[PDB]
């Protein structure tokens, strides 16, 4: 099989607009996970034929990487920052799920999930 369209980025039905708390996202949240070490693995979509991976979109039907977050955010194709927090949470958990616990690519996104709630934490009022 091919691998499936990433997802959207843009989509004209749906409203947008840029927020305080979206730019702290893509400026503070995105830009400080997307350097960190252990980026990579996330920094684009699953491709599941380079990897050999025929059942990777057979279990995993929501995907989401912070290549698509980040072009999101740029595109201020968002309405709310709970919106952008739920794709990141989407992609740690399908990591979760395809994989096992204490596997190498488990603990690099549990680094990355605690990191992500640290800076989230720090949004000033
Ligand atoms: C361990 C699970 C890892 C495979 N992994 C998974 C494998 C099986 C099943 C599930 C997963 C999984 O859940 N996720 C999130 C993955 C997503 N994307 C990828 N993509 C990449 C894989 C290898 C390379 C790849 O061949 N390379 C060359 C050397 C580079 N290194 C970067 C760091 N510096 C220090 C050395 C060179 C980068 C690594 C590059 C990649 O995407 C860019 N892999 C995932």
């Amino acid at each position: 099989s091919m691998n499936p369209p990433p997802p959207e980025t843009s989509n004209p039905n749906k409203p947008k607009r840029q927020t305080n708390q979206l730019q702290y996202l893509l400026r503070v949240v995105l830009k400080t996970l997307w350097k960190h070490q252990f980026a990579w693995p996330f920094q684009q979509p699953v491709d599941a034929v380079k990897l050999n991976l025929p059942d990777y979109y057979k279990i995993i039907k929501t995907p989401m990487d912070m290549g698509t977050i980040k072009k999101r955010l740029e595109n201020n194709y968002y309405w709310n920052a709970q919106e952008c927090i739920q794709d990141f949470n989407t992609m740690f958990t399908n990591c979760y799920i395809y994989n096992k616990p204490g596997d190498d690519i488990v603990l690099m996104a549990e680094a990355l999930e605690k990191l992500f709630l640290q800076k989230i934490n720090e949004l000033p009022t």
